[PDB]
């Protein structure tokens, strides 16, 4: 089954309004960059964002020129000329419009609060998709908390089921209509739904895991944004599922949830599969298409791990734009943030930075030694170790933020695509290597085991193993003389 | 209020068949050693073992010549003449018939199980109690678990409200008939029913814990069988309460459960009243009139906490006595256990035993070092700690298996006694010592706390302070934007004023 490859496309309204092909001064990226080529390497493009309105339907931003906004979409759509497989999405939400403390917040609590709120919401869902030609519905709301979680659940199930309904009246049973959600990549924005990531993830093509900015500004340690195994010499952080609404024991708690922890794609991954019915194929990894900056870092171990003066407020609270070469930096009034694709310039510019590898995270990184500034990004070389792990573990594919952060000659997104299909490509010897892995066990990832079957009136020492039900359980103390399930002196460890 | 002093009166089928008051060859403990000043020392005496039959009603060992039986009873029943506030209870149940592999285990879980026959068993229990003369039922079932506690607290329930309408019907109002049961008295088979204590124990009058045979040859390493506090030298144990179906978080439980910890007396008493709706009045803590033994014992620590061989098969698997001095242990074929008062004779027989004390656990404990033998056991001291703690922590009183093993005289009823009534005995100033407290917390029993109440819309930081909803909660992590409850990110800590 082909990888999904998932390219959000995101244009602010003042660009929509303003929307021009030849002036990259007014529309950096315009759709005519989505060359046919990058048009044949993507599976979906997520055009972004639209919102929930205080009607609580789905619904574009108010001051978007209508006629602009449906031009767009019709030369998004357009490309599927080049590719049969491509799908147009819409994402609704994003952090700006649904964090917590975001503008638009309170509309999404109150959208699926009821019954009737979430028939009239996910009906706007699907109004909005038909009329302008997209071809699936994608949720970012970062995100539901854990009184909103059921909501949620049932606003997806309601979409699902008219989706479902209109492929069927559409006669689109070669490229169904689809529902996806960009979901949390880190463990303490997973812990608000993480309890129910069956139900939600039921009802979805594709979870797509936000695993990237695991380190940013807000963090006082620097660390790489989105490495994929963890690095001991790194920082390590309290594994907040441990906290979920489970109803586990202190025992499953702890063998699933070790703390503290490295916050890695792997880890987000793996958390994932430990619960049971979540289904490695509609977990899609996330990657970032830019490059986190921090100042003030010391040196010692290329920039890596050291404190730093990165102010973490948006908007940035100065008019100092100190990460040096980066010119997008000065046209979005952020040092903080850096394309790919202005990484790169900076890079073959002779300003100071040094490329350096962590063989561990499996990512790279910038050091200006001069300034104190350390830079965590993705390329095409983390691409090759995130693409066999994608494989490996059997995840639906990749997804990425965003489309006009590659360069122009869409590099990124070819190497994803390569390591995929490329018939002449060969991973078979990339070394994954020897990087933390995430080992929680839970009850979506029991390892297959053997153990005699248990008997009833038979009293067990500590540590003994029995199949009962299905399973193989272990006993936590001795002198058990109940049997696994009825006892809660039992432990499953295994399965089959 | 008076503190309860429950005691075991324990005869087995064949010594009620020949039950005789003149040769203790026949029957070593007759109800006739119970003097009058006994009976006052008393305030329920548990008559023991009735059981629950194929019928799922409460029977007597169908072997039980009846009217052997009734004679018995009513020896015991006689005893109120001297003291107008004993109750004598009979008891339901007790390891043998009760525990999992046990004769009678199925009869238990199945008498429980429907509307129809709790109501029967319950009728039965009340009706053997009116027949033979009984003031109140005990039910010591070790131990219903899972699936089978709905059923048990339902049954619970119905006998109370039997023996309440009893009690009218009755004009007994001035001493009112009681329903009781022997508890759990370490976190093992606590678990089974500990996340519904409450529930359990509102119908009763007392829960009586069996805080005692914490320590055994089941057990690799020597130890104190009821510490009343821990010895941070001796074994800790894996805290089985964490894997109750409680329902808490990870922080929740770790606060709740320490692990390992002591398993003291302390501790499981403690361990009942972190539970919400569990009042300290209610709750009676058990004490050994007995000790254990173990044999291939280490020196230089009197013999505690050192490695073993003693035998952990039941009954006793071999011929071997090896209790110098212990003529009941041959009597009783088992060189493993010693009642108090032939523990009491072997040290006025010059056997070379030292009587050693042990001060965290307020415990005294025998040594032989000539043939490396250790015996832990309590006595008319450790009782003092005991009988301060039960006054301290507001406990209901003190339970005891069994009054046969008692000294003739009856020193350890009567010290109990004692100790929470004469006015010539003062303890006011006895120290009760550093050994290790149980000092687990549950969310329900969080301490006053006072915080600035939550503000919607605020960023809190790690460890913040907030009250919210009836709580105090802190954050566990930072950049806090969510508010106090379900949400991962808050724990209860402290209940609001
Ligand atoms: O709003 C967004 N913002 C960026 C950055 C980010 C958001 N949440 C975590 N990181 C993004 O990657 N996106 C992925 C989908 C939401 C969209
Ligand atoms: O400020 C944040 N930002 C988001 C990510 C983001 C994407 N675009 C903007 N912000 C985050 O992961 N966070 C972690 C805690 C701070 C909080
Ligand atoms: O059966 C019993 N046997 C003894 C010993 C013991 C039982 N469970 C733990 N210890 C006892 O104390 N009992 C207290 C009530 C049950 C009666
Ligand atoms: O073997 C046991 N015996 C009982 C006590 C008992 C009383 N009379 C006989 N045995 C007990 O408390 N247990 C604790 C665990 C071992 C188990």
């Amino acid at each position: 089954t082909r990888k999904a490859v998932i390219g959000y496309y995101f244009i602010p309204t003042n660009q929509i309004n303003n929307y021009t092909e030849t002036d990259t001064s007014v529309v950096p990226f315009p759709v005519s960059n989505i060359t046919p080529a990058k048009a044949k390497q993507l599976t979906h493009i997520n055009f972004s964002f639209l919102d929930i309105n205080s009607n609580l339907e789905c619904a574009w931003d108010p001051a978007t020129n209508d006629a602009k906004a449906r031009d767009v979409v019709n030369r998004l759509t357009a490309l599927k000329a080049h590719n049969p497989s491509l799908r147009i999405m819409f994402s609704i939400g994003g952090w700006y419009y649904s964090n917590d403390l975001g503008v638009s917040h309170a509309n999404y609590v109150n959208a699926v609060k009821t019954p009737a709120s979430r028939a009239k919401f996910a009906q706007s869902c699907v109004r909005i998709m038909k009329d302008y030609g997209f071809d699936g519905v994608d949720i970012d709301w970062e995100y539901p908390q854990a009184a909103e979680v059921d909501g949620f659940i049932a606003a997806l199930q309601e979409i699902r089921t008219l989706l479902n309904q209109q492929t069927i009246t559409d006669g689109r049973q070669a490229l169904p209509y689809q529902l996806t959600i960009a979901g949390a990549g880190g463990a303490f924005f997973l812990s608000r739904y993480y309890s129910k990531l069956a139900q939600i993830v039921a009802p979805l093509d594709y979870i797509n895991l936000m695993t990237y900015d695991l380190a940013g500004p807000w963090e006082k340690v620097t660390n790489h944004q989105a490495a994929l195994f963890g690095d001991a010499a790194g920082p390590t952080f309290y594994n907040a599922l441990r906290e979920a609404n489970l109803g586990w024991s202190w025992e499953e708690l702890t063998r699933a949830f070790p703390s503290p922890f490295s916050l890695t794609v792997d880890a987000a991954v793996q958390q994932h599969l430990m619960m049971e019915g979540v289904p490695s194929a509609k977990i899609v990894m996330g990657v970032p298409f830019y490059g986190r900056a921090f100042k003030g870092v010391s040196g010692g171990n290329g920039g890596q791990y050291s404190s730093h003066s990165t102010p973490g407020e948006d908007p940035y609270p100065s008019t100092d734009y100190w990460l040096v070469g980066c010119e997008e930096c000065v046209r979005d009034k952020d040092p903080r943030i850096a394309s790919y694709r202005q990484l790169e310039q900076m890079l073959q510019g002779n300003y100071g930075y040094q490329r350096l590898w962590n063989d561990k995270t499996k990512t790279p990184y910038l050091y200006h030694a001069q300034n104190g500034l350390f830079v965590t990004y993705d390329d095409a070389e983390s691409f090759k170790y995130k693409a066999k792990y994608i494989k490996q573990q059997q995840l639906g594919g990749v997804m990425f933020w965003h489309l006009g952060q590659d360069n122009r000659n869409g590099d990124l997104l070819a190497a994803l695509d390569r390591y995929f299909n490329a018939a002449d490509y060969d991973d078979s010897q990339l070394d994954m290597g020897t990087g933390l892995r995430y080992t929680g066990v839970g009850p979506g990832n029991l390892p297959i085991m053997t153990a005699p079957a248990y008997v009833p009136g038979t009293t067990y020492a500590q540590g003994a193993l029995v199949s009962y039900q299905g399973y193989v359980w272990q006993t936590k103390w001795g002198y058990i003389t109940s049997a696994p399930g009825s006892d809660s002196a039992w432990l499953k460890v295994g399965r089959v």
